Formats: structure tokens, C-alpha cells, sequence
């Protein structure tokens, strides 16, 4: 029913294998409107047609496990997603023809190959076929087509098509497969911004959350090797070659939860922040420099994103690692002696329980990094720290004096943001790591003569100009609940081409996002389930359309 129609000529389908698909569309999420999301088009590369089911499930369950990671899952409910169900004449583990021609090459590398069946434009079928279709007929901003694709403009062969990458998000591809493969293609002044995993190899979830990474995050592989000039330098939003811990780029976070600069291997020119990053091994989650670098990336793509707030954390402040003389050797023992260190003094976190009665008249840290999002509002949060007892009071010294402090900061703004991947831009070249970064650190002496309980545990909280509670020490460990949204018409029956996707939530979030006027041709009539705190896994928010 609902679907798009190419028109492939030889230069896209040169074996006139394709020449006039018809592409079911799939909707997985449409929270809010097109323009005000991040918009995801995911297409599949050897499925036939009889299994265009399973690729739709594949897509469900490659996206759901993407959003568990921070700092995508921040942004959970602000993506609408989209499966276009392309159908290949062949599987792709049977070897004939596929919709999108990919060949694994010998560097392990899936490929777009032109040269498989002649096709000297396939790998531009992203932006000048499918794209302008998609924008055009279902993307809420209706972009009408500016160009035939299977004509050569005047002037540029890309610009034309550059405005598909700022309606379109990311285009992803996945593989029929259990391959165990990946790869991403981002150069956006060529018109390239997709990349391509498998649906079923051992790591798929991990490929998927990586390779999305690099495309829509803009990170690069912190597996990569040699020495970045001054120009890469600036252009590298996650790596690093400056030695001197007093200049590179993210001095900011380094002590801050697992941030300590290290060669990515024994002699490598090439650092990292961290050594333990899915960006250098998939097993892992992202560092903090990704999620920062990766939260502000995003929030350039959407509207109501004005404060990044990473986790804060507690620890027993003795003096190491508190100055950058502390960070100077890279090697990779560095790290590790260092998160041993933090360790040994969390009190945040799982490690809360560590406090104990022997912490009398010692000095505890609250850290954490702030970045503004807004390039004209400066912001000013309040930090509160306090020894808690397990039953809830307010621990005190022995004159009564609450066991508590209290420090405000003030976060400056982000005068450098037009610089950081706004939407239309072709690159990232040079931005200033520090603009609108704040590393915030509270430094609390516990009195000698305080009266500690067994049990007793470091409570905090980070608020905003109004009191609201934007952190505090339950955020890290706090229970996450599964909500799944479902489109029916008013009369119960599902709309046709949904296939409702879940996400996470904070236990007991109250859902808040305006839904898009219409679905496909249907207009929105009434939404139950928003505004009511997430207590089950499972719930369920149903969009109402007209039918
Ligand atoms: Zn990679
Ligand atoms: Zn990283």
C-alpha cells in the first residue's frame, strides 16, 4: 500500500535487473513530526521478496539494541525510523543479484561495486534515488524532486542532492547475512552519508551501534593508527596525537569517570581518551568523550535539546589524578592503574555501598562535565552533597551541623556551536573542544567529629535554575522500562505498513513529545499513554489516527 517507486536507469541498474522497484514503506517509530526528529531510512540488501518479514524484524531488533547505548538512548524518542522493504532477486548468501550490489572485498570490507554489473553511479543510489523519493513523498517536509537522477545537471553532479542529508538523518543497509562485516561511507561533498552491517552475524547489535556511530556521531575508529597533523587535529572529534595533557583537546574530562589519555596500542602514535571505547572494540560501551561529542552532534539535528548533563560521580579525593602533571604517561598500565585508582575511592554508582565509618575527616569529589547547548543562554546549576543515612536523614556533625555543601556553576555558551556539525554541513573541519564545556568539581571535608553510621551513603544533586533535578545519586543505576508505540486507527485495527518499535525509559519518565499530525495521508486524532510515569515493561503508548 503504502510505498515509493524508483526509476533506475542504467547507471543505477545497468542489467536492467531493477530499472522500476516498487519499495513498500515500513514506519518503526514516528514520534513527533519529520522535521522536528532525526529521521533514519533503513533499507535492505538481500532479502527477496518473501522475506522482506524477516527484514522488517531485523531492522526492530538491530535499532531497539542501537538505542540502549548512550548516548543515542538520550535520544530514543526523538528518531523516526523507516524500513524500505528493497527486494533482491537473490539472498545474498546464495551470491546472484542484489538490490544494492554489495561484494565483500579482500579487505573485509562490504562495497557497493559499480563495477559488478557496470552500474557507474549504484553507490550514489542513496541521495539521487531513493532519497529525493523518500523527501518528496512520505517525509513530512515534502521536498519535491529538483532533478532527474538519471540525467546529468548543469554544474555540480552532487549539489542538487546535498539537501538530502539534512532530511534524511542516515541512510543505513542492512545484509541478510550472519557475515561478519561492517563498514560506513561518509563523504557528504560526494553525496556518500550511509553504511552497511549484517543482520546476523555474532556481534550484529554491536556492528550496527559502531557503525552508526561513525555516520551519524562523526567519530572516528579509535583502532585507527599514525599521527594526526595539525589540520586532522582539529578535524578529529574523538582522537588524538597531543602528548601534552595541558593541551589536548579534552583536558576537561580527563579523571572524570574512565577518561585517561593512552596510546590505542603499545608505541602508537594515536590516543584515545579512554581505552575501553566500542569505537576501538565493540564489546565495549562508548567512552565519555563519545558521548559528549555524540550528544552534542544530535542535538544539531533537533530543537529541544539545550543542556548535556553527563552522570556524575563521588569519589574520595586524596590528590591523585587532580592535576594534569597526574596524566602525562600514555601507555595503556597508565589507564589501568588509573581506573584501579578510581576504583579504590568511588563512592557513586554501584560502588555507593564503599562509604564506611572510617571516611571521617576525609575530603570527597563530586565531578561530572556540563555542556551547554545554546549558543546564547549562559546557564547556572547548583551542586548539593550530602552524607545520607540509610534511613533517609541528614547525617550532622557533632554540633548539629548538617554533614552537606552546597556550589553553583556557571556553564558559559556555546559560542562556538556553527562550527559543530549544524545541519547543512558537508564536514566537520575545526571546532573548539572547550566552547561551552564545563568540568564542574565539588570538594566536600567531612568533619572529623562527624557522626557516621554504618550504612550511611554520599546522596547529591545537580539542579537547574528552577530546582529541577537533573541528576543526582540515583541516576547511574536507576531501572530502565521498555515502552513499545502502536498506530491503530480509531475503530482498534492497526495501520497498515507500522511495525511499532520499542525504546527505554527511566522507570517512572513521563513521556512528553508533541505527535506528528499525520501518518502517511492519516490525520492524528488522540494519543493515550503520554504524560503518565513508565512503571511496566511493555507499555504501551497508542497513537490514534483518522482513518
Ligand atoms: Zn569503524
Ligand atoms: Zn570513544
Amino acid at each position: 500500500e503504502q510505498s515509493i517507486q524508483l526509476t533506475l536507469g542504467p547507471w543505477y541498474s545497468n542489467d536492467g535487473k531493477y530499472s522500476n522497484p516498487t519499495i513498500p514503506v515500513y514506519t518503526i517509530q514516528k514520534t513527533r513530526s519529520d522535521t522536528e526528529n532525526m529521521v533514519v531510512v533503513v533499507c535492505g540488501e538481500g532479502y527477496t521478496k518473501s522475506q522482506q518479514g524477516k527484514f522488517i524484524n531485523d531492522v526492530k531488533r538491530l535499532w531497539q539494541d542501537a538505542m540502549k547505548y548512550e548516548p543515542y538512548r538520550s535520544y530514543a524518542d526523538r528518531f523516526n525510523v523507516y524500513a524500505l522493504c528493497t527486494a533482491s532477486e537473490s539472498t545474498f548468501d546464495n551470491g546472484g543479484s542484489t538490490f544494492f550490489d554489495v561484494i565483500v572485498d579482500k579487505y573485509n570490507s562490504p562495497v557497493i561495486s559499480n563495477n559488478l554489473h557496470g552500474s557507474q553511479w549504484k553507490n550514489h543510489i542513496f541521495e539521487r534515488c531513493i532519497g529525493p523519493e523518500f523527501i518528496e513523498k512520505i517525509h513530512d517536509a515534502h521536498i519535491k524532486k529538483k532533478c532527474d537522477p538519471n540525467t546529468i545537471p548543469s554544474g555540480s553532479e552532487y549539489e542538487p542532492y546535498y539537501y538530502v542529508h539534512d532530511y534524511i538523518a542516515q541512510f543505513a543497509m542492512v545484509v541478510n547475512t550472519k557475515s561478519d562485516f561492517g563498514g560506513a561511507y561518509n563523504n557528504r561533498e560526494y553525496g556518500f552519508h550511509y553504511f552497511i552491517s549484517p543482520s546476523d552475524s555474532y556481534r550484529a547489535s554491536k556492528t550496527f551501534a559502531h557503525e552508526f556511530g561513525h555516520g551519524l556521531l562523526g567519530l572516528g575508529d579509535e583502532y585507527s593508527n599514525g599521527y594526526l597533523l595539525d589540520d586532522k587535529e582539529l578535524k578529529s572529534l574523538n582522537l588524538s596525537s597531543v602528548e601534552d595533557p595541558e593541551k589536548i583537546k579534552w583536558r576537561q574530562l580527563l579523571g572524570f569517570r574512565n577518561t585517561y589519555t593512552c596510546r590505542n596500542a603499545y608505541g602508537s602514535k594515536m590516543l584515545v581518551s579512554s581505552y575501553e571505547c566500542i569505537m576501538r572494540d565493540t564489546n565495549y560501551q562508548f567512552c565519555e568523550v563519545c558521548r559528549l561529542q555524540g550528544f552534542k552532534r544530535m542535538s544539531q539535528l533537533v530543537k529541544d535539546v539545550d543542556l548535556y548533563v553527563a552522570t556524575p560521580e563521588v569519589k574520595e579525593y586524596t590528590g591523585a589524578y587532580s592535576k594534569p602533571s597526574d596524566f602525562t604517561d600514555l601507555e595503556t598500565s597508565s589507564y589501568y592503574n588509573y581506573t584501579y585508582n578510581r576504583n579504590d575511592r568511588l563512592l557513586s554508582g554501584n560502588s555507593k555501598s564503599r562509604f564506611n565509618t572510617n571516611m571521617n575527616g576525609k575530603k570527597i569529589e563530586l565531578r561530572t562535565v556540563i555542556q551547554n547547548i545554546s549558543d546564547k543562554n549562559a546557564r547556572q546549576l547548583k551542586f548539593k552533597m550530602w552524607i545520607k543515612h540509610s534511613d533517609g536523614s541528614v547525617a550532622t556533625d557533632s554540633s548539629g551541623n548538617p554533614l552537606q555543601t552546597v556550589q553553583t556553576f556557571d556553564i558559559p555558551v556555546w559560542n562556538d556551536k556553527a562550527n559543530f556539525w549544524p545541519l547543512g554541513a558537508l564536514d566537520h573541519i575545526k571546532s573548539d573542544f572547550n566552547s561551552g564545556l564545563k568540568s564542574c568539581s565539588l570538594i566536600y571535608q567531612i568533619p572529623s567529629d562527624a557522626q557516621l553510621k554504618s550504612g550511611d551513603t554520599v546522596a547529591f544533586q545537580v539542579l537547574d535554575e528552577n530546582g529541577n533535578v537533573l541528576a543526582d545519586d540515583n541516576t547511574e543505576t536507576q531501572r530502565y522500562t521498555t515502552v513499545s508505540i502502536q498506530y491503530k486507527f480509531e475503530d482498534g485495527s492497526e495501520i497498515p505498513n507500522t511495525a511499532g518499535g520499542t525504546f527505554t525509559v527511566p522507570y517512572g519518565t513521563k513521556l512528553d513529545l508533541t505527535p506528528a499530525k499525520t501518518l502517511y495521508d492519516y490525520e492524528f486524532i488522540k494519543v493515550d499513554g503520554l504524560n503518565k510515569p513508565i512503571v511496566s515493561d511493555g507499555t504501551v503508548v497508542t497513537y490514534y489516527y483518522k482513518n
